[PDB]
């Protein structure tokens, strides 16, 4: 039921804090598919392109200098609704606003370094996805569950 | 404390994607104790009598029909306000509307294989109670942390 | 794969302590397929045909007692050489000689209250099998996981 | 970062019920540093001062009793607004409307055996990190994660 | 301490029974710090090179299909002795020899399907990780805990 | 039962790394009682004393000067055969040669980083928690679970 996929990335921090398995365990209980997987250190031009809506703000400078001080994990991730609930399993923007439970909300404290992002809408992701993946990256398969997963 | 009882039952998805014991420590870390446990396949009889409410809707034959397609894990569970609290802790019908830190939030995606179910009041629960466990099957005993869990 | 079978059975402490999910988990996790499983309060005359065996031993008496004087998880595992492992994921017989890793090993102390028990053979195990369940009470179903558990 | 402080005691049915260790997992993985720590049987003289915002209360004479009754872990941890959020941590103060997810939501049942507390204003903190601390207990010192939570 | 390196993969059981997010946490908690990450489907030539001084195993020819059936997760892991510990850490090649508390120990039973599979020897290792690896995606940085998982 | 106490420490790697919960968890679920718990920084004079068997050894000031670089959690446990068992919990001296599944095993690579220890006899026990602790800061209550920890 539904491929619609999303863009995932464990920042710097989340890294540098021990947090990747933690976090990809998050989305395979869930039940989503994991359809690409990579680590690297992303460069500017790769991260200004990622994060062009934020532009002009205040700390658009920072965020970027700060997502290639070291090296992420990016992931791709497929399922129904898999990015409005991605959103929804990741937390608030801010992790003061993230729910016990989310992945900010158990992981972080400042919005500056919390640990993770993701993909805004369905658009997006695919955008953000070809930005990041090349086509012959994204490995298919059918999850031997996928009969109780869904209907 | 309280002798109130629910009914909670693992669906096939639930057992097929090895979340019994998950769930099960859920209810036991919580402070509930375990009162009727047993490992079945619902005849679809006892299923149309236990989705009576649900007789009429454009899907309760699907439902009824995967409810039979396998194994379930019965439980009764006891405790202070236990019916209302075991809603919470199950999430929303829909798992897409469950928050993080939910069982249907953390464990599944769509609300066809929303993995669990139990009773959403006491009235419901007693009669759920009857029609699927035995008055023998039913075990009474105190909790060694019973004066630690309540006034 | 295999259909060997193995009874294990969480004692009144294991129940007690909390520990019922725990345990279930790690069968799980491991690629068993749980066949039975039911809540109840063994008679006297069950436990000592059980322990038939150990009918002689100075602290028989008390064992029997003992595993009386609360429920128990009794439960039926299947799976390639589930007798052998499942012994080896319960630990040695004296918690104090169980590894960290095995469920002795990590949850109790005293070799009178070492939470778990169940087959040494596969003879012993069908024996067991036969004298703590009704054949309907074993259901047979099939791992949507099959194929990735066993060649 | 912030060298906000908050105090959080661990209440006797936590310490029983096995729950130490889960909790300040809890703070530890959500970025906190643990600042001070110690395991003792708060004096009711101590209790009554700490809880003197309570003393006309209903439930007064019985909570002092009972934090009495046990040894609690008194606790001080630092981090950016640990107060307002160690709150949200912690849940709400019936466990029956603390969200799954939170320390009460997830590990206890009634009002009156809600295995922790902790301060609810930054005022509050530091009035009780020194009505149940010595300075000296206190211990200061940088978390080698430090520049990967704070920015 | 040593910036020794080992190449571990994913097998294709390991990927479809949703272990991957658990075996990148041991390693992380275990303090080893991560330099490749990559989620393909190993092509038979690569396979058949990796598995080299087997060629002539009866088996062969199951294991390269069976590693080619579906998508893996390829790592490579730095640490001192991560080439022994990291065989510690998986257990035996044969599960029903591996150790409870060891990856295969915990999570898979038979041969043909272990989940998970290292080097055997730092020659090996290296060897296999420029096979699997271009050097330009083993990101280098310092992990902020350096300091005290080393002397 | 048993009144037998053992002196445990998280050593500064273990403090730093957040490791603390995890390691009493280790502890309680095991069935074992915490007797005395204390976050402090631990004196020279207090170190020399307590590793006097091990001052003239050919890295004692190194061992003495790291123990004394950041706060440690002192802890005094209470168990049947809780000395030996508590080492076999923690592993060997060199976390290489540490079993999976034990603390060191698990969490830590070096010798020099071990992130914890222990007595490793009763006489030391006592000794040592005479040197660490004040009579007064170890606490006596009785587990609500004592009668199925212990015959
Ligand atoms: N007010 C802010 N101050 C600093 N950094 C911010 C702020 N708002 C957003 N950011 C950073 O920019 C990233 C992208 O922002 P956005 O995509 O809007 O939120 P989200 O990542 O939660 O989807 C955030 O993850 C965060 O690291
Ligand atoms: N719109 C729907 N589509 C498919 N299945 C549904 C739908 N609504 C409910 N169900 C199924 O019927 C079960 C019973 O519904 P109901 O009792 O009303 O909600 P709940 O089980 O969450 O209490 C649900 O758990 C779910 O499996
Ligand atoms: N020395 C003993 N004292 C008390 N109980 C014992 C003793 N030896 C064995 N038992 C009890 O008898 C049970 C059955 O023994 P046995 O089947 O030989 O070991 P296991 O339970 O490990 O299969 C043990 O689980 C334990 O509860
Ligand atoms: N109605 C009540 N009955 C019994 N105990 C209560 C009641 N209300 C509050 N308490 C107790 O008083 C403690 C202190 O109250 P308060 O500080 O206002 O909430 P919180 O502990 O969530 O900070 C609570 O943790 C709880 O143990
Ligand atoms: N006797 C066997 N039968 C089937 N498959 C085997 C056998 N021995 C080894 N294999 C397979 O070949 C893989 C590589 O073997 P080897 O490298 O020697 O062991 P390990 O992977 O544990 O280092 C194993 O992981 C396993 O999948
Ligand atoms: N060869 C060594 N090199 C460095 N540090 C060592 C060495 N041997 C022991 N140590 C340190 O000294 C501590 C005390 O040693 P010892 O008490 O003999 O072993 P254990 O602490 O495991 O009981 C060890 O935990 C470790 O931190
Ligand atoms: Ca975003
Ligand atoms: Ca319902
Ligand atoms: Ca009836
Ligand atoms: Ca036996
Ligand atoms: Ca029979
Ligand atoms: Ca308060
Ligand atoms: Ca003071
Ligand atoms: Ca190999
Ligand atoms: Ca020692
Ligand atoms: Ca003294």
């Amino acid at each position: 039921a539904n491929c619609e996929r999303t863009f995932i990335a464990i920042k710097p921090d989340g890294v540098q804090r021990g947090l990747v398995g933690e976090i990809i365990k998050r989305f395979e209980q869930k039940g989503f598919r994991l359809v690409g997987l990579k680590f690297m250190q992303a460069s500017e031009d790769l991260l200004k392109e990622h994060y062009v809506d934020l532009k002009d703000r205040p700390w658009f400078a920072g965020l970027v200098k700060y997502m290639h001080s070291g090296p992420v994990v990016a992931m791709v991730w497929e399922g129904l609704n898999v990015v409005k609930t991605g959103r929804v399993m990741l937390g608030e923007t801010n992790p003061a606003d993230s729910k016990p439970g989310t992945i900010r909300g158990d992981f972080c404290i400042q919005v500056g370094r919390n640990i993770i992002g993701g993909s805004d809408s369905v658009e997006s992701a695919e955008k953000e996805i070809g930005l990041w993946f090349h086509p012959e990256e994204l490995v298919d398969y059918t999850s031997c569950a996928q009969n109780w997963i869904y209907e």
